[PDB]
C-alpha cells in the first residue's frame, strides 16, 4: 500500500562488486555513498501514476517555459540570462538542438501528487548509480531472497541512453568531457561514453582543462583536431561567462546539453512553471526575487541561488524568518529565486530525495539519495529501490 523503506544485509562481497564493475567512487573520502543497507519499496502504480506519468507531464510543461522565454525578452532578463546569448540561445531552440538526459528532483508526499523542487536539465549525476549499479544491485538482491524474486525497478535509462546515442549516431567522432579531480564527474562521462560505444558511436575524451582553440577560436583536442560535437559535464552558464564564450556565437560546434537547455537548468523555471501552469498539482509556489511573495504569513519558505549545485547556498526559512537549515556552496553571489516549502519524508534519521530521470523527453527511471538535514547535499548517500505490489 504505502512506499516504504526497510533493512536488507549489504552484499558481503560488495567491495569487490565495485571495483569489478568501475564504481570507484562508492566511498568517498573513507565515508559510505553508495548505502545498500537499506532499499525502499514502491508498488507500480506508485511509479507510472506518481512519478512517470508526472516526470513525463513536467518536462512537456518545461519546453512550453522554453518556447515561451526565448520569445520574451523580459523573461529573459528576469532569469538573468546575459543579451549577448540571447539570439544563439533562440536559435538553439528554434534549430531543436538534441537533447540527452536530464533529471527532476521530487519530494514524495505520501498518497499526494509529489512536489518538483528542481530541474537538474544540464550536468546531472548519480547517472552510473541509477542505470547501472542499482540494477546489478536488484538483481542480486532478487536472487538472494532479500527482495522479492520477482522485485522490477523503474529503471530504463541505460536502454533509452544507447537508443538515444543510436538516434544521434555520426560518423565524425563523439566527445566528451569534464573537469579533473572528480572522480564522480570522469565516472559519469565514462559511463556515457561506454552507452554510446555500444550503440556504435565513436568516441574520445577530453578533460576541459586540456580543451584547445585554434585560429579564430576552433575548439581542438590536444592532437589539433577540430572538435565537431561534445558533451560537456560542465555548466553552460559558465560556459556563456567565460572570456571565450562569445564564440558560441558561431555555433561552430555541437553542445550536449544543447544551449537552450539553459533556460531549464536556470531555477527562474521553478517561477515560470508557477506563472504559466499556477496551482498544478506537481508544482509548488514560486517567485523571483523582489516579486511580491506567493505564500501566506507565517509559512516557511526557501530562497535558492538560480545557478546552484547540491543543495549550495540554499536556505530554509521558517515563517519568523529564521534559518531552518542551510547548505554552504560556490554560488553565494548568484540572484535568487523562492519557493514554497514542502519538507522531504523523513525515514528513520534521513530526508529522502528522488531523482527522476529524463532521456530525451522520456521518464524512464529514479533513484534515490538520503542525507541527515533537509537540504540534500555533498554528504548525501544513494539508496536502491524496487518494485513489488
Amino acid at each position: 500500500h504505502h512506499m516504504l523503506r526497510h533493512n536488507v544485509p549489504v552484499r558481503r562481497d560488495l567491495d569487490q562488486i565495485a571495483a569489478d564493475n568501475g564504481f570507484d567512487f562508492h566511498i568517498i573520502d573513507n565515508e559510505i555513498y553508495w548505502d545498500e543497507s537499506r532499499a525502499y519499496r514502491f508498488t507500480l502504480r506508485q511509479i507510472e501514476e506518481q512519478i512517470e506519468k508526472p516526470t513525463a507531464e513536467l518536462h512537456q510543461m518545461c519546453l512550453e517555459v522554453v518556447d515561451r522565454a526565448v520569445k520574451d525578452e523580459e523573461i529573459l532578463t528576469q532569469l538573468a540570462i546575459p543579451p549577448l546569448y540571447w539570439d544563439v540561445i533562440a536559435e538553439s531552440w528554434r534549430a531543436r538542438d538534441p537533447s540527452l538526459y536530464g533529471r527532476m528532483d521530487f519530494a514524495w508526499c505520501g498518497n499526494a501528487p509529489v512536489k518538483l523542487l528542481e530541474y537538474n536539465a544540464d550536468t546531472p549525476t548519480s547517472l552510473y548509480e541509477s542505470a547501472y549499479f542499482q540494477w546489478l544491485w536488484l538483481e542480486d538482491a532478487r536472487r538472494s531472497g532479500i527482495i522479492p524474486r520477482d522485485a522490477d525497478q523503474y529503471n530504463a535509462i541505460q536502454e533509452r541512453l544507447i537508443s538515444r546515442f543510436s538516434e544521434l549516431y555520426s560518423r565524425e567522432p563523439f566527445y566528451f568531457c569534464c573537469c579533473q579531480d572528480t572522480d564522480e564527474d570522469r565516472s559519469t562521462v565514462l559511463y556515457l561514453q561506454d552507452c554510446a560505444q555500444q550503440a556504435g558511436q565513436e568516441s574520445r575524451f577530453i578533460y576541459i582543462e586540456d580543451l584547445g582553440l585554434g585560429v579564430g577560436g576552433v575548439l581542438t583536442d590536444l592532437d589539433d583536431n577540430v572538435i565537431q560535437r561534445a558533451f560537456k559535464l560542465y555548466p553552460l552558464e559558465w560556459m556563456m561567462r567565460d572570456d571565450n564564450g562569445p564564440l558560441l556565437r558561431k555555433r561552430r560546434e555541437q553542445w550536449v546539453e544543447p544551449l537552450w537547455k539553459s533556460i531549464l537548468s536556470n531555477k527562474g523555471l521553478m517561477p515560470l512553471l508557477w506563472r504559466f501552469f499556477p496551482g498544478h498539482p506537481n508544482l509548488l509556489a514560486s517567485w523571483f526575487d523582489g516579486e511580491k511573495p506567493q505564500i501566506a504569513a507565517g509559512e516557511s519558505y526557501v530562497r535558492k541561488p538560480i545557478y546552484s549545485r547540491e543543495g549550495g547556498n540554499v536556505t530554509i526559512f521558517d515563517g519568523k524568518n529564521n534559518v531552518v537549515d542551510h547548505a554552504d556552496g560556490d554560488y553565494a553571489d548568484e540572484p535568487m529565486i523562492y519557493q514554497a516549502f514542502q519538507p522531504l519524508p523523513r525515514f528513520g534519521d534521513s530526508y529522502t530525495l528522488i531523482g527522476s530521470w529524463i532521456v530525451d523527453d522520456e521518464a524512464c527511471g529514479m533513484g534515490i539519495r538520503e542525507d541527515n538535514t533537509l537540504i540534500t547535499k555533498d554528504t548525501s548517500r544513494f539508496v536502491p529501490h524496487y518494485i513489488a505490489g
